[PDB]
């Protein structure tokens, strides 16, 4: 069988690396679990929804930080929303960066908030690029199957 072929090995290795390095946590595993009416595209469908919401949110946060004066209460609300969205998909490193904003928002510290946003954007991009690779490999395996 092809169970041990290069695509299968790469997929298992890459996903395991994502967990070991903290990109993903068990909520992602919950999305991926075998079910009797959903397939693997379920996780892809969910993640596309998450990516679209997250990119809008991050753009809103960026713009917010450029306003004079800065509305720290809004920044904090955005960070909280992104935290829960990240938790819904098992994006562990992204979620944990989101939790760093509150402290700076309550202090009205803008340079802290900027640092937090830079980390958030970095972490989001790392997650998205690594997940896109996961999904590329899954798709290639599906193609090999057919059928």
């Amino acid at each position: 069988s092809n169970a041990m072929d290069h695509l299968h090995r790469k997929l298992r290795d890459h996903e395991a690396a994502m967990f070991q390095q903290g990109y993903l946590d068990d909520q992602f595993s919950q999305l991926q679990k075998l079910q009797d009416d959903t397939s693997p595209d379920f996780v892809i469908e969910v993640m596309t929804m998450f990516f679209d919401d997250s990119e809008k949110l991050l753009n809103n946060m960026s713009r917010a930080l450029e306003q004079v004066p800065v509305n720290f209460k809004q920044i904090d609300a955005h960070a909280h929303q992104q935290k829960g969205s990240s938790a819904s998909v098992g994006a562990a490193r992204v979620k944990n960066v989101c939790g760093t904003f509150r402290n700076f928002c309550e202090a009205q510290n803008l340079e802290g908030c900027v640092r937090c946003l830079q980390q958030l954007q970095q972490e989001y991009s790392l997650l998205k690029n690594n997940l896109k690779y996961l999904f590329k490999l899954q798709q290639e395996i599906k193609t090999a199957g057919r059928s």
